[PDB]
């Protein structure tokens, strides 16, 4: 029915409001939009990065270049941090979607053990716009001119993100069309090792008919919108096999050191 | 429209029939041990293979192969050879696409560099089941477990194909929805480095339509075909990737070894 397909939207809607503090109604208020309320702090330059990382909200390690750790490996490490962050507040949304819960254990650790990148992935975009990302809660802004220069091995590890939220924001969607495409994503259905697939793809199932309600309500001037979302999925897991494909080439660089036990393990 | 749309899915399908001579019903025909108007020739052994040069048209070796272009190099060779008829039969169809002649001349030529494989595996999904794989127009049948068994490299190249046969057939598609499918693969759009892409959304948009009117008709007491289908799309990236990474393998150890033009030109 049409009436259900409208309230699982709302209540989906509704825990996502929750779970994700910045939603990207407020990150684009604060990016291209106007709403400036309270600008963030530009990094364009490499001295531009020092100065704010000494005032910026940031939990890790302080301004320090010169012959103590480098740049372009305390960004990329960052990434991995607050991303370690967001887990935890998709794992609570997971939580959230109707029978998700009532699911083998096993098999919600699968279902979140493989869709999290793609969740991830998903809502950076929100922060992203051609010219950067915004980091730490919006309290700043990295330019793409910046970040797609860095050192070897992680420029090449960037820019390619940028040229997948470019195309995927140009679907224009918003919290409401998303909140349903992130539960989609998690319900996949061919993650390795599920052990009970039926009731998953039940339940994806009627996502997939929320999502597709939902974007012809939402997006009525828009021609096939849902098939277009689909096969943004591609996009997203080519980025994520990529991701993979240069989070293992980084294990060719800082390594072996005794001072990275306890940390190197909260990070896998 | 929808008369309109029902319109353009017949015209598709009258140039599948007509670009293609193996069509999914035929090879389902065949395959189904119960239709024997004309039953194939099985080969699952080296002596199977040596003895099936005399059942087909193998103009092939019979004789020895490991000091005279072994097996492993006939049976892709000939694999090779099936794939430039392809490309030439898959042309044929693309200029039959409403909008795809008059794109930039450019373009056209890039769609198909892509779209090539993709469009290759999904009908190579008509022609197997777990066991096996149709050859030389049906007259053969190879086994997967033949296949698999040969050399180091070569041993593993259909392995990947065969793992998306089975679950591809598993959405008891036919010939007039392939036909429709086929047509979104090529004018696709999210393809690197094409000139226009508008022109291209515009039309893959309308087949989009036409191949969701196609699946509720054709398959009522079904949900989400249409979704599940283009999450399909994934499925052959995937493929493509692997494909052409092993492909590159073959071209250094086997540097007699050549490779088609029109195929050569095709990969990157
Ligand atoms: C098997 C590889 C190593 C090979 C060796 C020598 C000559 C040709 C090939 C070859 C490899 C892959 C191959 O797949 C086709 C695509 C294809 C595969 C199966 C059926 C139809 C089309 C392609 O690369 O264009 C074709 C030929
Ligand atoms: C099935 C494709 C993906 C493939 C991948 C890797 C290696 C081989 C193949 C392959 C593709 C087409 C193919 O069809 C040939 C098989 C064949 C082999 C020897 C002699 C006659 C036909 C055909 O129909 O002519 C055989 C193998």
């Amino acid at each position: 029915e049409s009436a259900d397909l409208r309230a699982l939207a709302k209540h989906l809607y509704d825990s996502y409001i929750k779970s994700f503090p910045l939603t990207k109604a407020k990150a684009r208020a604060i990016l291209t939009g106007k709403t400036t309320d309270k600008s963030p702090f530009v990094i364009y330059d490499m001295n531009s990065l020092m100065m704010g990382e000494d005032k910026i909200k940031f939990k890790h390690i302080t301004p320090l270049q010169e012959q103590s750790k480098e740049v372009a490996i305390r960004i990329f490490q960052g990434c991995q941090f607050r991303s370690v962050e967001a887990v935890q507040e998709i794992t609570e949304y997971a939580k959230s979607i109707p029978g998700f819960v009532n699911l083998d254990l096993n098999d919600q650790v699968t279902l979140l053990k493989y869709g999290v990148h793609e969740i991830i992935y998903t809502m950076l975009a929100s922060l992203m716009n051609k010219d950067g990302v915004l980091i730490s809660e919006g309290q700043g802004f990295m330019t793409r001119e910046f970040l797609k220069s860095l050192r070897k091995p992680f420029g090449d590890f960037m820019e390619p993100k940028f040229e997948f939220a470019v195309k995927f924001n140009a679907l224009e969607l918003d919290d409401s069309d998303l909140a349903i495409f992130i539960a989609v994503i998690i319900l996949s259905g061919d993650r390795p090792g599920l052990l009970n697939v039926k009731p998953i793809e039940d339940i994806q199932d009627n996502l997939l008919q929320a999502l597709e309600l939902q974007l012809k309500l939402n997006h009525p001037e828009s021609s096939q919108l849902f098939a277009k979302l689909l096969q943004k999925m591609t996009d997203l897991r080519q980025i994520v096999t990529e991701h993979v494909q240069l989070l293992q080439v980084i294990k060719k660089t800082e390594t072996d050191m005794s001072l990275h036990p306890l940390l190197q393990e909260i990070y896998k």
